[PDB]
């Protein structure tokens, strides 16, 4: 097998809803079907088949131990797969090591798994290649070392991977990992605005770029933008200008004075935003996802900008549809790209988390949006579940 | 892999029962399975493997997800699948896109998938290839963009999937979008009796002709029948001049007064019939299912016809056999063809709706008749379930 | 993929309890599996793989459809499979067609699966080659035309199958199909002794001649042995001579006067019975099975018999072992090949039916014994089933 | 495909907490799972894929029959196994043969099974080559013939086994088969300390060399230590020198006075152990687990040494982690290597039985720690099973 590389987008002008992957329309106390308790999903594809990743609470419903699967890390939660289009039961999935973050890519050859796990002051980053364990990285902040919770980018057998460690509520500067056959042969320092980068989702932007759309969940409600030069490898890192904020809670458009490097009020929180790429020979896509509520993690919206510098245009991304509405759950969002026979299928995936409180299972769907054809988005996406069955 | 062609069809000269995939033989309360709700199941065969194709309300029985399940069209159903033989549980399914209508064909090296979604007065018809998104198509006159139920036609790499948009009650004029690696290269406008043509039923009569036998639901009880040139990519339709009208509800046989082109009266309605061909040097044989009661969805007829042209032959077809008796549900029913070694078999499934109304489950089983050997059709098939249970 | 052919057997002396398939410890009301209910179950290998058969009554346990599961033919039937050693549950099961009495046999490159069904006075054998129906045979005497409910045996792409037709307490002149790709190419008819032949279990005694133990219903308890030769394509049968009668119900051993081809008393019925070969380069090892109980189906003995002709040995078999005690279910046994890597190893199976009556469920266990070694048979097998959960 | 060799153990310093298999966080009585109870559970590796396997009581959870689960030998027992990663249900396993103690391994092209079953003063080990029986061997002592309950090793398709014989609280005289292709073509008989020899774990140290750490039941707390020549194919035993004992129950570290060769107290009983190599071109690590508590099966550490002789060096050995917690069941351990691109990475895995007593099932999770990376092992694994769900 031949290295991945990043190709040409197919071509269009729009997302479509694609495909729905509601696990828990099966989790009825009358129904026989056990799907896992999960959250954090995310879909990484090879060059033949994509895959449905998520950090399982070992966990299924109908069952037992719903008791503590509304917290995130933990001894019993695991990265975990099956084949996209397969729902997630006990006996579809594989489980791929113990994990409470992880992220996974394909470098044309093999898969990579990415699971961190261990104790918050000492955590540790695990690389798996296919079948083997093959390295390790440690905890250098002492707090939480996590990752990104979507796909890893693989580029002539490089795969870059975003790590963070720190604290939620104040300083977290992410690193990147150069991995190559499952082992670190290198480690990125980034420039720039460092004081708290987490879930990173990143994309290829040309074979000389990865572009991150990150979190900061202690200093703004605007997303720190990665720009990662896979030729010298180096990182540096600044807010996205625009008006159109695209954390969680945010303000209204606009709302932030200064230039584009003011943070504004801290908005305490956030959340993993979707993020993709439109690669034409001429222009640049970026295609960016953001909760309909400003304030809470209710429904989900589609932006697109073409060309430009994220760091410094402060002009609006432009509305290009509601995948979900304000009614049903917009929690982490993602990108992934499909490997067509000669282009690339940029793709938005949504988390539709089930919350009931702590006294009830805690689970996610997973909304599928990719680009194709033209036109205007067409239909939004329900999950269809009741919990109380 | 090489592209497929249409070839001669096996030899033989009546048709017997095949195969019985009943998957709510299992859904008893008591038992511990979990087979998909699903309606208008068709079967589509690559070269290697056949698979049974449906469209689900994304539930199960037993489940608690019945009510909405006799509806047609939601934001929850999906074009599911599974290898022929496979029962279709939640487990056992692959999700291929979330779609209220569908149609799937294999051109000889990859799977074509189609599903058509959305709102009614703006629905979408979305093409996927493999893994990959890759093509859409947009409704023409704003009522209900829908398409076959039933395999669209390749033939070297081109795939040909009649499409239809409008009004259930009066005019819905056909198109044809001609598919190549997921992508319409081509859209047909047909000529001839197009006031309305809706659930087409497509075959090779031949390497330059695809006939399809289709559903008029607002005129009469005649099928319209296509007459589509592969060579020009030019379709004309116009009525079965038979005296054995196909669709139901209908008339006693010989009926309609007038030339082959009288309407009759409309006989508000209709329903997908089967019809498969019989390709042989010398001959051809159309095959063609109906309805055993005129007025309601029981039982199942097979009829057969050689060479002529249904559009001018006014004579009756022969009667072939009983596949279901008018005690068992007779819904749609669709063709497709098995690609032996050397020659095609034809065969033709019929939907068997379990209905008890809109205060219960409603799903299918489905049926198979396949040409096999001589003599005369010898058993019917019962789907054997109790809804009670 | 090259043709089949029969080896020489691999070296042992004596067989060993290999594996047993008990469904039914998973069918507990408490349980959450759904084995289904099956009968008549068979082991057939190709190169790579071997395959465990059955006819499922289209249900499972727990379920609600146990009533009519103890009678044999009827509409849901169906012929059904899994890898061996995989349990036949609902989903782990491929459906094969709609069958009441069955048989498959691996050709070298393809599956070839024999299903007869429809009505009694008119039923009909139906052949599928892989994906394709290819072909189909009738009924020539019209009183249930059935098959051997065990592996047919191919050789250089030749497979020869036992269908027999006729009362079951009269005359059942059985008959051979010669197919080929799922073809019929040829139809034997045998010589000699043909009153009563069914449930033929047939082998390679060589690459020459193929033998089969099979069952006379109407007139002994001597098995009749089939000696066809696969050169001149012919067939003929008479009474194995040994003084240990294999059928059941059967009098004392030596029991029946007069010479080898002395019926005795007709002990109205009869078992279909294990039956494999040994063939060495010097010597040919034939290997029976046949219940402990003279006149009821419980237990399972091993005997073996090297060279001399069955149709003139009036010599008792050696006893090899108690495969099964007489507290153990001890039905249909039959005989299948493993392919090793240069060399055949012969097994029997064994059916341990669960019978409770008509009242509940009815179905089976397979055991399975395999020449292994040296030395004396080691252990019995138990189905373990407690029929009350 | 070419045979596997032994290669250099990929490079780390530190063993780290990889996946947990805990099949009963599913088997609630309100879930809709079938975890199968099992025991003894081991994992080997081939080329392209490592399997779970595991000697089942023919049962699952929940279900009707933990009656017996917690003994170990019996008519019902099976050799079963899945991918590593799958969950052993009643679907996704594959029954390989009946045995109540097993082993197995890959010889580079295919898989070799080893069950041992039949009367305990006349039991049989059974060799399987993939699908086929193909050799047995005989109960020397007549007192429960057994072996590993841990892989196998192959070396040029060239592959060793431990069998032992005997009393558990007498002597047990082990001897090891040489087996080729699954037919036994040598039998080793070992020389030194003879006396008692159970449930080796074993090991390449090199390509000259298989090491095993083993049990002795009888007289001592010291585990025997067995080096095996794969040149001149004879073996030789005696007591591991080490101050730290490794069986369980055991007294205090350095507690047993004399030298080496000293048994100390009988401390009837034992356990088998956790070893697995690290090859280095100049040093050996040598990885052990045992028990944290001195008498009971709860908790698991980890222990390392580099170089110097087993039998000669009394030193302790250093602590390298604790895998389990003593608030958690640490019962058999076991060693095995994945097969990474260019080399091979040391795990140890941890059977972890919920033990409840004789009344309520009885089964095991599987807990797995690799080699990876550098520091300190960071985390424990809990099965976090409740038994009264
Ligand atoms: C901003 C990072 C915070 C705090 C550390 N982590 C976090 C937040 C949320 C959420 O719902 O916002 C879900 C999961 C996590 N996660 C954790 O608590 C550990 C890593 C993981 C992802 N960051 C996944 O479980
Ligand atoms: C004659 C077409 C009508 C009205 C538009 N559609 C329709 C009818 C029936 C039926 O039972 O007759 C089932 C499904 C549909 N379908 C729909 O309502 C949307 C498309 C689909 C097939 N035509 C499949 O769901
Ligand atoms: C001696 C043949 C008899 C009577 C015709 N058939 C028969 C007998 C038994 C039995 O338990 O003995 C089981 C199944 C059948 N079978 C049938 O009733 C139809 C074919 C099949 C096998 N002979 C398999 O279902
Ligand atoms: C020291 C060997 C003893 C006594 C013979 N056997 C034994 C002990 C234990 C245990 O929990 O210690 C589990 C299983 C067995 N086993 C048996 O009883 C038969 C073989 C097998 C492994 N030795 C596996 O079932």
């Amino acid at each position: 097998p031949e290295w991945t590389y990043p190709r040409l987008s197919c071509q269009g002008s729009t997302f479509q809803k694609a495909l729905l992957i509601s696990p828990h329309r099966f989790g009825e106390i009358k129904g026989n079907s056990a799907p896992l308790i999960i959250r954090e999903p995310f879909v990484a594809c090879g060059p033949k088949e994509c895959r449905h990743f998520a950090l399982t609470h070992y966990a299924a419903q109908p069952g037992g131990y719903y008791n503590g699967t509304r917290k995130d890390r933990n001894k019993l939660r695991h990265l975990v797969s099956v084949k996209l289009g397969k729902i997630p039961t006990v006996e579809n999935s594989i489980f791929h090591m113990a994990a409470w973050s992880g992220s996974a890519c394909h470098d044309g050859r093999e898969w990579t798994y990415i699971g961190v796990d261990g104790p918050d002051n000492d955590a540790l980053v695990k690389i798996k290649y296919g079948e083997a364990y093959t390295d390790t990285y440690h905890s250098y902040a002492h707090n939480i070392l996590r990752t990104q919770e979507s796909a890893c980018n693989c580029i002539g057998g490089d795969c870059y991977l975003m790590i963070t460690d720190g604290s939620a509520s104040g300083i977290s500067k992410c690193r990147f990992l150069k991995i190559r056959e499952g082992r670190i042969i290198k480690e990125i320092l980034p420039t720039g605005r460092v004081e708290h980068t987490e879930e990173c989702t990143c994309g290829f932007a040309s074979n000389k770029t990865i572009e991150c759309a990150c979190r900061d969940n202690s200093y703004t409600a605007k997303r720190p933008f990665v720009k990662l030069n896979v030729e010298t490898d180096t990182a540096e890192i600044r807010l996205m200008c625009t008006k159109t904020y695209l954390d969680t809670p945010r303000p209204d458009d606009g709302s932030i004075a200064g230039p584009c490097e003011s943070n504004g009020d801290k908005w305490l929180g956030g959340i993993k935003g979707g993020f993709v790429h439109q690669r034409m020979a001429s222009k640049i896509g970026r295609w960016y996802s953001r909760t309909m509520s400003k304030t809470n993690r209710m429904g989900m919206e589609l932006y697109v900008r073409y060309d430009g510098d994220p760091w410094t245009d402060s002009d609006a991304l432009t509305l290009s549809g509601v995948m979900v509405s304000i009614e049903e759950p917009g929690w982490y969002s993602f990108g992934f790209e499909i490997k067509d026979k000669k282009c690339d299928v940029p793709c938005i995936g949504i988390e539709m988390v089930h919350d009931g409180g702590k006294d009830t299972w805690h689970s996610a769907a997973t909304a599928i949006y990719c680009l194709m054809g033209s036109g205007q988005l067409l239909w939004d996406t329900v999950t269809g579940v009741d919990m109380a069955l």
